[PDB]
């Protein structure tokens, strides 16, 4: 990644073992549960392009989801290229070149290239945009992955309302529903079992989750 | 999180994968036990609100919770809206522009413009007024997953007056009683076992749990 | 904590992930055994106050003795107050506050006047002078949940001396006789088996608990 | 390794004891799966020679492969001794010396030597161009050890499409492919079941992988 | 413990978990074997006489060596004392005192008088002089604790060469033989099994052990 | 160990608890496999003479290989006393005396005086003059325990070429065949079964192991 170091510079720093094997240990832990995306993020703080696709390589299973992870890629640097061409033919000697899609995810471009980019006045912050795609792409895979329906999760007879709720909001996070407070005052009711329907239908509407979960424990 | 350095500047580091690995599984060990909260403060020590919203964010259970957590903290962004409206309009070019509730939650602003509230003199610090959310909300989820009311903490005829004591303060804890000295020398000897019950009267009142306890050895 | 860092001066650190997790283990794994108190005064080397509640907060189980341990402080606290009253009304706009007792505890202060306190020069160590309160506490809870008197250490007909000896000091250490060198040539003997106390009785009087110990192998 | 440190000069790091237990037990537990290829690259950021050596030596199984992998190298040296022949005979005194190929391989060359080119003024990269040599070795030795053949990669009458792409897209990975995106729109599509196979037939020709693991759900 | 810093001068450093941890795991898998005061010196490096306090004092069992080490430390401190007394009376305002025996053993001395001596032009190497008699008495426990003489050290008839003397120089060790060298061309061959025994007295003497392992297997 | 801090300097490290712990558990699964010594001599990068036998001193088995350990550095030792003797009698006050043979192994010589020689402008690299004697030891233990002479590593009728050519490879490093390039085309055919050495003896001479491995897939 780069860093500031203890006297105000941005300076490269190699990925550390800790960071590597956090990520890969997550990922075979809980696959694309939707809690990995914030992980990766935070796992990648400061990353360069480089460092990005270190990341995502060092993951041995899931090899459908890193193709399809690929293509979402590029497509967005096909669309990177569309609002900012770069000048063709030889570059000035000594100066820095305008970096192109490829580039931006790594494939074209040194580190020494990305660090330039990364460091310069006015920055080209491209290990950003570059998480910024990766982040695009894997909310994708959390949705294609999650296994079951908002509309299948509903609450068993004898089922705490509490881990009903759990269960809900666990979907919809993967379902990626923006409707998150909104589907509270509508499909959360309507899910519920009969005895926790009646309870929350005479609450009246505008109640919170909080309220609701007090009323039917 | 922001730090001071090893020359005195504040400045933003990362995340460590420590950090992150630590309240994850402090969460999947413990749940909303009441001794999460201390360790969440401690754990988010420094933390930008960006860091805050990564620690939440990367729980994966107890959605539930998630999302009444989010509720809380649009009540109190909502309020912190109501006390400290903010100017519409453009703000000046290169000029720090005001927080409202939603920039100190993490959600419309930049970890750029986090790091300058943070760090300006005077700083607004945007980090604490956040975490302060959290905990208030984080407190109502002990208080409504605490599984057993006070009332029901009583000694069995056989139960180490210790193991007693530890139920119910464990339990006083979760219920959020402010009380805690006080109820000493109330409910802990009514809901004391016969014979221990016996001797606690007889000490007369006054007495200090370590009094109480030794007593009831 | 407070920490020099690599050019001298005294600086807030925060708590790190690993002295949490260390404090808590420990608690979690020896109890209120002796050796629980020299840990917790390492682990909280340079603490604040704030360090301090940190850490006694994070332990989940034992309330009786946390809560023991509050009336502790409690009582040191407002001995604090009567040896050094403050002058109440408003504090000279910018000058350094003297700490009461609940100051020095954490309760009343704030991470910012702690450490003023702590690196003022000169410094009013208010961290050192809470963790000896907190100590004096502790020590309270060790003696009070030593499960056996040293009456009761008695070297059994087949046990060897060595064993026999470590049950003892061990549980000595406990019930914290200051008695310590002393026991040695009285209670140590007198309590050991026939066959031993024989020999232990005919090296004569002031045998070192090495010559003991080589003489009843 | 050679690291920036703190203050902006490239200094010599001994290599760490997480770094060398982490490449020892990827080795272990992965062998030559192909994502052990991305793995070493990463560990070995800022690596000497001596470091590339250290971290092949250390591995105690798989000696068929470090005996190609020594072969590979070998070939390696003898292609950059043709590009970079060095005058023979006695060196300018103080001055830096070219390196040869076993020079950059580690074994005929100081630590010293090293660190003089990986720091010169302009570069040479020992470290760099030795760690094409291996990662070249390496993916040799992931193509043979590969244990199926793409061709073998055919999705059974009950097995779920996506577990089929992992299955075929991680055999590709290890056969190398460069194809990759290729191979999406022909074989992957010959190689699925009936049922699946008439589906994305259906689909017609330029199906994203996405496409058509939704079609297949 | 003190350190150096990254810019040259003596500073007290608080003791880590780690080493806290590493010491009292140490004590717990290996007891008093003879490998372990190699490991307290290492573990205790830069030590002032408080951590080395912490690290004995963290030491839950074993507590009838902890109190023979007891003892041994004050037997040193008296001859220090005799060695070296100290003018009483008061000090001179400001000035460094001179350490006695316990005060060396951090009984009587505070961490600041101790960080006073240690960093002194010139030095009073308090932890030094402490490690030192800490050390003199773990050796007297290893030797105590030996469980074997090393005449009770002989080859089984079917025992490999190779176990017997890996027996009989880890009793050697423990049992303290300055005869290491010494001890191989006579008791070792002694305590050889008669083929063995047989073999070895052929090789003539001045055989080497390597001469002799290879000689017996 | 002696490290460059931050800032350019050469400074005494204490050993790492993690170093410490690493090279103790290295020795503990793998004994003295030959995969140990790389091992050992990157765990002790800028170790000085204190460090190195600190490492061996804190493995508790193995005695055995210890002692003549001891012995080969003896050997050394006396033959750098041969070849560079050192003037006796008083030493110029102030100055550095020279290093004998004892001072490199660290037997005679303080770990201020190793600092002194290691950091001197030109330096007495005491600390890889001894590293080299203890490799030296260690490579005729790693012999002297190899279990199989490669005379019988032999291909199984049902072997897999490449379980063989481990086999072989790992037996080989053992023995310390400095023939290992050259044992490939003659040895390694011998020792093949039937099948394989037939379609071997069909490649003719000058086969690569890739290409004798593929051969007898
Ligand atoms: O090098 C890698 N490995 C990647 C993985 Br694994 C998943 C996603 C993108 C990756 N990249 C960059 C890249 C390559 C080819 C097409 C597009 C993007
Ligand atoms: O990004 C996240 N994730 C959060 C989680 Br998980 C729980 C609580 C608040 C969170 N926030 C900020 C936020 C979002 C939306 C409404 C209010 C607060
Ligand atoms: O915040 C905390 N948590 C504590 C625990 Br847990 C045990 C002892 C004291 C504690 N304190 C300070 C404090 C509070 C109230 C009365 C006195 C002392
Ligand atoms: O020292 C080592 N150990 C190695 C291992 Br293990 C595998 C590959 C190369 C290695 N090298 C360098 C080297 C030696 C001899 C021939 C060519 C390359
Ligand atoms: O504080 C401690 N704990 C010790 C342990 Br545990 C063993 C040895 C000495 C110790 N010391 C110093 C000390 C105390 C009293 C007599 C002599 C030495
Ligand atoms: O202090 C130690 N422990 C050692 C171990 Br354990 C093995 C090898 C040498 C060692 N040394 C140095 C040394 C001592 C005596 C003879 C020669 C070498």
């Amino acid at each position: 990644p780069i860093v500031q170091n203890l006297q105000g510079q941005m300076v490269h720093q190699c990925i550390s073992p800790r960071t590597l094997n956090a990520w890969v240990k997550v990922v075979e832990e809980k696959a694309f549960s939707p809690e990995v995306i914030p992980m990766f993020s935070a796992l990648s703080c400061g990353a360069t392009p480089q460092d990005l696709n270190t990341m995502l390589n060092t993951v041995g299973g899931h090899q459908a989801a890193m193709q399809m992870l690929k293509e979402t890629i590029n497509e967005e640097a096909a669309e990177w290229d569309r609002l900012h061409p770069v000048h063709a033919g030889p570059i000035a000697p000594g100066q820095m070149r305008e970096p192109r899609g490829s580039d931006i995810a790594g494939t074209t471009s040194t580190l020494q290239e990305q660090i330039g980019w990364m460091t310069h006045n006015p920055p080209i912050p491209v290990g950003e945009i570059y998480k910024r795609w990766i982040i695009l792409g894997l909310n994708k895979i959390v949705r294609m992955y999650s296994p079951t329906s908002i509309l299948d999760i509903r609450q068993g007879p004898k089922e705490p309302f509490r881990d009903y709720v759990d269960r809900f909001y666990k979907t919809l996070r993967a379902e990626q529903a923006s409707v998150k407070n909104a589907a509270t005052e509508t499909l959360l009711v309507q899910n519920a079992n009969p005895d926790c329907k009646t309870i929350l239908k005479a609450l009246g509407p505008g109640a919170t989750l909080e309220e609701m979960m007090t009323a039917c424990q």
